[PDB]
């Protein structure tokens, strides 16, 4: 057999001491509210398989979020609403209020608590130093609390971070790519968005955990700290790769795929090329020097690793100096 297996270096029996139902979302059973409860008032989005409105609810008359799945893979429609229904009442989770059955579209709505959020690209270009310190450790906090409870988002990116500025309140959105971990399990690698794949996505390395939720968490940081959004700006999968390999360098990348004993796809040959590792100060400038601090890059630099076995996890993130000077709730 060819590629080196892999497990995750924390919670990684998590799932296989849970009862069967806990994990087997196939045989879950959805309790239905009542449509007649919810009125559809604006439409905010259309995602890959849902379209989203805000919406009230008349009963309490409380404003909401109603996504409306479009089922033609029908089996992510159980894994997100069991998904949800175990991660409710954590630290910065979405709150999933209620399920409906959409009587135009016929297919489950999920109803959500209401965040008021700013656009990203207005708000990733206002962030003090102290309030990227302050966002970070509250959507680790999200982070860790559902790896340990044995679930990956596998789609962190500054569209799934809801934000309410005025309020400093932050949710963790958008579970519909989300998974269970089960130690050996082959998992699909067309997962998250282009700019915030990790490098094993990239070489389709199957056999991933919670740590790609850290590559991506570093993505996210080197765009806020450095102002410079997307961090690695691929043109498609294969140049991300490209993207990674001109600032981490090829001959860790090499190393990395070594260690797995994983194989390019030959058409890398023709476009990788030799790198060198680049220090983090190239990316410094005047504009973002005040974003940036020994800390900062440390910090980063243990998130952006190749080997997604070396990444700090979730825990060992929130112990970070960097995270000194903030205040902690209370
Ligand atoms: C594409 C997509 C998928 N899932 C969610 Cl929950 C959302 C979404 N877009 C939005 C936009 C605003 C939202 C506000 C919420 O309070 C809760 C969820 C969303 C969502």
């Amino acid at each position: 057999s060819g590629p080196v297996p892999s497990r995750a270096r924390v919670y990684t029996d998590v799932n296989t001491h849970r009862p069967r139902e806990y994990w087997d979302y196939e045989s879950h059973v959805v309790e239905w509210g009542n449509q007649d409860d919810y009125q559809l008032v604006r439409k905010l989005g259309r995602g890959k398989y849902s379209e989203v409105f805000e919406a009230i609810n008349i009963t309490n008359n409380e404003k909401v979020v109603v996504k409306i799945l479009k089922p033609v893979k029908k089996k992510k429609i159980k894994r997100e609403i069991k998904i949800l229904e175990n991660l409710r009442g954590g630290p910065n989770i979405i709150t999933l209020a209620d399920i409906v059955k959409d009587p135009v579209s016929r297919t489950p709505a999920l109803v959500f608590e209401h965040v008021n959020n700013t656009d990203f690209k207005q708000l990733y270009q206002t962030l003090t130093d102290y309030d990227i310190r302050f966002y970070m450790y509250e959507i680790l906090k999200a982070l860790d609390y559902c790896h340990s409870m044995g679930i990956m988002h596998r789609d962190v990116k500054p569209h799934n971070v809801m934000i309410d500025h005025e309020h400093r309140k932050l949710r963790l959105i958008d579970w519909g790519l989300a998974e269970f971990y089960h130690p050996g399990q082959e998992y699909n690698v067309r997962v998250a968005s282009r700019y915030f794949k990790g490098p094993e996505l990239l070489v389709d390395y199957q056999m991933y955990d919670y740590s790609l939720d850290m590559w991506s968490l570093g993505c996210m940081l080197a765009s806020m700290i450095f102002r410079k959004e997307p961090f690695f700006h691929g043109h498609d999968n294969y140049d991300q790769l490209v993207r990674i390999a001109k600032v981490l360098g090829t001959e860790d990348l090499y190393d990395y795929i070594d260690k797995y004993n994983i194989e390019l796809d030959p058409r890398f040959n023709d476009i990788l090329g030799r790198h060198s590792r680049k220090r983090w100060e190239r990316f410094v400038h005047s504009e973002n020097q005040h974003l940036v601090s020994p800390e900062a890059l440390d910090f980063l630099d243990k998130l952006l690793r190749y080997d997604h076995q070396s990444r700090l996890t979730a825990r060992e993130a929130m112990e970070h100096p960097y995270f000194y000077t903030v205040v902690k709730d209370q």
